[PDB]
């Protein structure tokens, strides 16, 4: 690896990781599962009612948005959502010990996974949790690739799975 390649891990963190997986959109859109989304992966609601999504947006941002936000507002919401996912892991009796056992890069993959799926969803991968704690990375990655989370929307999940496999940032290189 070049001097520049060795610097690349210092440029990657949970914010950059999720920014790649979720993208950045300033207008309400439907995600791969058809849920109204905005910003960097902010799920507004699971209701099919666009009006509900706009109401949630205005609540979340604190002004009359009519379905559009600024980059700065997207980033604020993004930071709040990342903090929520981290807090969700750390207060959970099942996730915390697994997360604690992980290296820094795999901890990012964990926060990412919880950001995407929510705490109970993630805690439901009983076997994968045990595999991660036991450093059975290949098996963990194979089992993650069976999940509806990955299979329903592979492009959003694939990088995270690879990261659980390797504990490196390689999946986020050369976009
Ligand atoms: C499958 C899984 C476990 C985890 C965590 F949060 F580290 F426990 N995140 N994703």
């Amino acid at each position: 690896p070049t001097t520049e390649n060795l610097y690349f891990q210092g440029s990657m963190n949970i914010f950059e990781m999720l920014r790649i997986d979720e993208g950045l959109r300033l207008k309400i859109y439907k995600d791969c599962e058809g849920y109204y989304t905005i910003g960097i992966g902010h799920l507004l609601t699971k209701s099919p009612d666009l009006n509900a999504a706009k109401s949630e947006l205005d609540k979340a941002i604190g002004r009359n948005c009519n379905g559009v936000i600024t980059k700065d507002e997207a980033e604020k919401l993004f930071n709040q959502d990342v903090d929520a996912a981290v807090r969700g892991i750390l207060r959970n009796a099942k996730l915390k010990p697994v997360y604690d056992s992980l290296d820094a890069v795999r901890r990012c993959a964990a926060i990412n996974h919880v950001f995407q799926m929510g705490v109970t969803g993630v805690a439901g991968f009983t076997n994968v949790l045990r595999m991660l704690q036991q450093k059975r990375w290949d098996e963990a990655a194979v089992n993650l690739a069976k999940s509806r989370w990955y299979n329903q929307c592979p492009d959003r999940a694939k990088r995270v799975i690879t990261t659980f496999r390797t504990g490196t940032w390689d999946a986020y290189k050369n976009l």
